[PDB]
């Protein structure tokens, strides 16, 4: 049994809810929240900008030190950093950004990072300002992630479409 509430069950291991991932993280304090990161961990807008704002910029400060030491992530890659006031840990995962021309096949590699964590609160990778089709992102998630994932879809309209169209 876990703390996650109000989710629709899609599969054995994937659950979905219309929710602000920031508000959900603040309520649950999950072991792992996933960030929709870029390779530079520049948390400007989208899920990343919202998570970082909720940490009062401490996520960005920590991320800048990580990059100064390690250099940029790979598209499809990840790193584990603090969850600050939102979670124990933040798994920063880089999905391909279609608005930069990145290979959508890297979306499966991105989701494979989730399998290193038993339970996660996450957004749909490469959705929103990363430009991918969220229906496709949900299909890749279900077909890739084997650990227990609780997905947070910001838009109510999109949430309803993801559920209605789910095979
Ligand atoms: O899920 C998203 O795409 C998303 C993007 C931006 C944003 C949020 C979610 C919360 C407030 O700011």
């Amino acid at each position: 049994v876990n703390s996650f509430s109000g989710y629709l069950k899609l599969t054995d291991n994937v659950y979905i809810k219309n929710a602000d991932i920031v508000e959900e993280a603040k309520k649950v304090k999950p072991t792992v929240v996933v960030n929709a990161a870029n390779v530079y961990l520049k948390h400007g807008g989208g899920v990343a900008g919202a998570l970082n704002k909720a940490t009062n910029n401490a996520m960005q400060v920590e991320s800048d030190d990580y990059i100064a030491t390690n250099g940029p992530l790979k598209v499809g890659g990840s790193c584990v950093l603090s969850g600050h006031n939102l979670a124990k840990h933040c798994l920063h995962v880089v999905g391909p950004n279609v608005n930069k021309g990145e290979d959508i096949q890297l979306l499966k590699s991105a989701y494979e990072n989730f399998n290193q964590h038993e339970v996660l609160l996450a957004p749909l990778l490469s959705a929103g300002i990363f430009g991918a089709d969220p229906i496709h992102s949900l299909r890749v998630c279900v077909d890739t992630v084997r650990t227990n994932v609780y997905l947070a879809v910001f838009d109510k309209n999109l949430y309803d479409k993801l559920v209605s169209s789910f095979l």
